[PDB]
């Protein structure tokens, strides 16, 4: 008897089939606003594919709505205030993609070190002789600076220190030094030391008021001119105009970016111009395996709310 | 009193400085044939930067020449027959870049799995919404097929099986099964099984009559349509027209190529057209660290011959 609207497909169809066994499911892909308005009127649950926005108008039209689930961690595209006003439960699906982001981070570190995209373009252009001018970087013995020694930061640190034989430094004010020792990294309390020491800086912190735009022009100035920045965390950790300046003025050597501010990025983003910046469209956490886990978690939590059971990942717990 | 000619720079200047302390060194970069002819007339030793060719004419003009050293393993660009006729020692510099090629191989496996070059182009073109159509591959649990369980094959196997938690199969007729167990791989005697099982096939064999063009159309037909080929070994291991067919006809999903046949490749190579084939210009073994080791080895062996000491890596030992 309950109806559920998926605003965008889940990252794996198993969550859609789980929902369809217990509710009447409708899926709308890259919808126009009027389609959201018509399809949401009588549904009891809503799923939102990141980074699609769910606004106050649509929530106000959703007369029967009891639960909203995002596809992953981020809830910035949901008008949570409007949902909370109406007593609607908002749920996210976090921490299900550690392995996916760890692998993606490694791919980006290696791609920057081996100058992958540049050398590929040179060969295809007939310039095999570029090998007389540029050489890859050997990762062994170089220093990797990890900002945020959490689930993904620790996993990346462990692979880079042991398999790749890098020297790993980690900055994270909320962790004991023993947590870095576990993954054969060294914890450092001075972010400046991490910046001046690192040949690769990879960002993995939680986004907070403290980490918001912590990577600004002053940070890039302290980094080695030869160093690379990798960001798979959140776009707001980096102040985008300063990264543009830093790349253009050669304060750093390059960057690999999976996350943007804003999300989605505009089509004229000034970073696109630079051949030493490489991009993925917020996919580090979206392998099929991570997608299946997130889709099951989203489907489960919707069904839980509809049956009056408290789900694990409520974002606005005061409505419960 | 001895003069030495470097036909191309070494991969690190330390070898040039070592030579200049004991001999009179001249360096010519991307030289025309007439420059080789003039500079080689009176030199006692010659260094050749891969893949530059040293032909019978130049050797015949080199009246005082006693030793020729390549920059790395490959000697196919040297007219060894002509050198041997004149009693000239030919030396290569092999096995000094295991870590460099291992890292490069990993970079290419990860770049193919994460669809790096394609997703980068999509974002820069304003197509962030490609994330609704393509997803990265999670390496954990996938099968890597290694052809050739030597120094580089073993090192790659070990990282992929342990750090990346892949299932690793290895084909190598000259190795005991215990050598695969050491790196948490399984040795397989049926190359067909490796082909049908593997999601990634990475080539690391010695080039022999047996491995020459072992990766031909029949091999690609047996591979999974979803699988990727990585080749950092030698270009002649793959029959290039068949790889073109295999890519065009979607017998396999993509490839990453560091080595070519012929070397250097022509500017109209038919593989360049395909966006799912990525290239590096024979640089997997050429980091600064590998380059310094090879340059010291080349400089040492030249000086050894000039002082009548047998060098370790003679390619034509019957002249000694
Ligand atoms: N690109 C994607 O698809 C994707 C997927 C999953 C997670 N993420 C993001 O990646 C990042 C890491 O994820 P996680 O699961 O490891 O989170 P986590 O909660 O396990 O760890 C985050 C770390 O950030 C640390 N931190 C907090 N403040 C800090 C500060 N001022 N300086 C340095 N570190 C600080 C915390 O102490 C914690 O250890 C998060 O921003 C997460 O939202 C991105
Ligand atoms: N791209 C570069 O810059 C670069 C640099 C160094 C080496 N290489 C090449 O990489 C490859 C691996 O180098 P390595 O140092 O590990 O060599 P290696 O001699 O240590 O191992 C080569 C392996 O090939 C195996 N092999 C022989 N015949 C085989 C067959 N029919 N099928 C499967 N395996 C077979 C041998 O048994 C051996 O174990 C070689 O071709 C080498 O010349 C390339």
């Amino acid at each position: 008897n309950h109806k559920v609207l998926l605003i965008g497909k889940m990252y794996d169809e198993i969550g859609e089939k789980l929902l369809a066994e217990y509710t009447n499911v409708e899926i709308i892909k890259e919808p126009k606003q009027h389609q959201i308005h018509e399809a949401i009127q009588d549904v009891s649950g809503v799923f939102v594919r990141y980074p699609t926005k769910l606004d106050a108008q649509a929530i106000g039209l959703a007369k029967n709505l009891k639960v909203i689930s995002t596809s992953g961690f981020g809830t910035d595209a949901i008008d949570i205030a409007a949902a909370t006003k109406r007593g609607i439960v908002v749920v996210n699906n976090p921490g299900l993609s550690t392995t996916a982001v760890t692998e993606h981070t490694l791919s980006m570190i290696l791609a920057l070190a081996k100058k992958l995209t540049f050398l590929n373009q040179c060969v295809k252009a007939g310039n095999y002789l570029i090998r007389n001018q540029v050489q890859p970087i050997q990762l062994e013995g170089k220093t990797l600076g990890i900002v945020g020694l959490g689930m993904i930061g620790s996993a990346v640190a462990k692979i880079c220190s042991t398999a790749l034989q890098m020297r790993v430094l980690a900055y994270d004010p909320y962790v004991p030094s023993g947590k870095a020792d576990t993954v054969r990294a060294t914890l450092v309390q001075d972010l400046d030391y991490l910046l001046t020491e690192s040949d690769f800086v990879s960002l993995h912190p939680e986004l907070t008021d403290e980490t918001c735009e912590m990577f600004d022009l002053e940070a890039f100035k302290k980094m080695k001119p030869s160093a690379f920045l990798i960001n798979t965390s959140r776009g707001k950790v980096v102040r985008q105009p300063d990264l543009v300046t830093a790349i253009r003025e050669k304060l750093i050597a390059g960057a690999a970016i999976d996350v943007f501010e804003p999300e989605p990025p505009a089509i004229n983003n000034p970073l696109y111009e630079f051949d030493n910046v490489i991009f993925s469209p917020h996919l580090a956490g979206v392998t099929p395996e991570a997608g299946m886990a997130a889709a099951l978690s989203a489907a489960n939590q919707i069904l839980q709310v509809l049956q009056g059971e408290k789900p694990p990942y409520i974002i606005n717990p005061k409505v419960w």
